[PDB]
């Protein structure tokens, strides 16, 4: 009678879970987290007492192999019918949907202050603009860092190649970094509200909540398009454990249900990049197309090329 769901803050919109509470007349424990590495240590060997949990492409394929996620039985959610085939191809780190079911596909871009900046190319070497210097930001995450300076380069955003990844931290570190006020995942949205900073990296959904309405069409959002841009999969998983494996299924295919896949993408300003139905059910223009996301890679797995993603992050982010 109760489901536990572990995701990120606000990813669940409540507008949901209330309706999967009063359609099923069950309760949902929503604890929410704010990385897929604190995600991951809550389950961590062995269980958590979670049910349903919401990692990102990367992370499904980690959690496999370490064994931390249960076999999905598709039968009880056909809805599963509604994720478009493009992006069956692209999930190759479960392809049959065996212990992952996809829940959003996007990507991070760049939000630019068309008022404070009137000419600009819509690329990432906009960070090595010295005369927007101490006013642009990029995301405190590592994979997207690299990945953008990886893209940049004409590299795989999941390089394994040591040189190509040398290559990309001389670029975060001596092109764009020193323009940066600061690597910046939780305030860049607000900052870029005050004008603070007047180009930042980050997602759609946060520049656009956090600028009043009136001030939008000064927003020159984009995902940069002349480069492979990192791109991201989020998707249901059942921790190794689950007490409620057939609430977990219902919940997945609750959010699936046309309607409510669309009242989830509108909360955030989305397209429908997953599910072939919903976008004939929204009430809101998306802040991107999911035509902006097919030129781009997804973030996958590098395995043990970690380390080498490590040794110049942590170089790039505390020096
Ligand atoms: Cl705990
Ligand atoms: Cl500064
Ligand atoms: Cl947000
Ligand atoms: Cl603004
Ligand atoms: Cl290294």
């Amino acid at each position: 009678d109760v489901l536990y769901l572990y995701n990120w803050t606000y990813y669940t919109p409540t507008s949901l879970i209330k309706k999967f509470e009063q359609q099923y007349n069950v309760q949902v424990v929503y604890d929410d987290y704010a990385s897929n590495e604190d995600m991951f240590a809550k389950l961590s060997i062995g269980a958590s007492g979670y049910d349903l949990v919401v990692p990102s492409g990367d992370f499904v394929s980690i959690m496999k192999r370490k064994h931390l996620l249960e076999k999905i039985d598709l039968s009880k959610i056909p809805n599963v019918q509604f994720i478009k085939e493009s992006v069956r191809a692209r999930i190759a780190y479960d392809p049959k949907m065996e212990y992952s079911v996809p829940y959003y596909l996007g990507a991070a871009g760049i939000a630019v202050n068309k008022k404070a900046v009137p000419s600009y190319a819509r690329t990432w070497s906009i960070f090595s603009r010295k005369d927007l210097a101490y006013r642009m930001s990029m995301m405190d995450d590592m994979r997207e860092v690299m990945g953008a300076a990886l893209a940049s380069l004409g590299y795989n955003v999941n390089t394994k190649n040591e040189q190509e990844l040398a290559q990309a931290a001389i670029l975060v570190t001596d092109h764009w970094k020193p323009n940066l006020v600061k690597f910046d995942s939780d305030g860049y949205a607000k900052s870029f509200a005050s004008g603070d900073f007047v180009v930042a990296h980050g997602f759609a959904e946060a520049f656009f909540a956090e600028t009043p309405e009136a001030m939008h069409e000064h927003i020159d959002f984009f995902i940069p398009q002349d480069v492979a841009s990192p791109v991201y999969v989020d998707s249901f998983c059942i921790p190794k454990g689950a007490r409620n494996r057939d609430l977990a299924h219902a919940f997945i295919n609750f959010f699936l249900e046309p309607a409510h896949y669309a009242e989830f993408l509108d909360t955030f300003g989305f397209p429908s990049t997953i599910h072939r139905e919903a976008a004939a059910y929204q009430k809101k223009t998306p802040y991107y197309s999911e035509h902006d996301l097919e030129r781009g890679t997804l973030k996958t797995d590098v395995g043990a090329a970690i380390e080498h993603y490590n040794a110049h992050w942590n170089a790039v982010r505390f020096r």
